[PDB]
């Protein structure tokens, strides 16, 4: 019944920019803190942006600070990360995620979408 599904990510050069949508449904959507969690191949999850249920305070990873924008409408039930300055360490798989503090089972996340900086030269 909870449903994630992110868009956006890809392919871009370094010093590119990129913006991740995710839009959510099977839940209250301004009752849950939302975020972004990024997934390096060789790596565990971590946790790179995170906002409130109304939008009104936001959290970013020390990596990203000043580059990467999270941001939320809830009147579309949508989730944002404008991501700038791209760098080949930002590389990974980015997964839309609802942070549920008060369930024990994991937090729902999204299908993940890869997001890769690379230039072949």
């Amino acid at each position: 019944e909870v449903q994630l599904v992110e868009s956006g990510g890809g392919l871009v050069q370094p010093g590119g920019s990129l913006r991740l949508s995710c839009a959510a449904s099977g839940f209250t959507f301004s009752s849950y803190a939302m975020g972004w969690v990024r997934q390096a191949p060789g790596k565990g999850p971590e946790w790179v942006s995170l906002i409130s249920g109304s939008g009104g305070s936001t959290w970013y990873d020390d990596s990203v600070k000043g580059r990467f924008t999270i941001s939320r409408d809830n009147s579309k039930n949508l989730l944002y990360l404008q991501m700038n300055s791209l760098r080949a360490e930002d590389t990974a798989v980015y997964y839309c995620a609802r942070h549920a503090p008060s369930t024990e089972a994991p937090d729902y996340w999204g299908q993940g979408t890869l997001v890769t900086v690379s230039s072949l030269e």
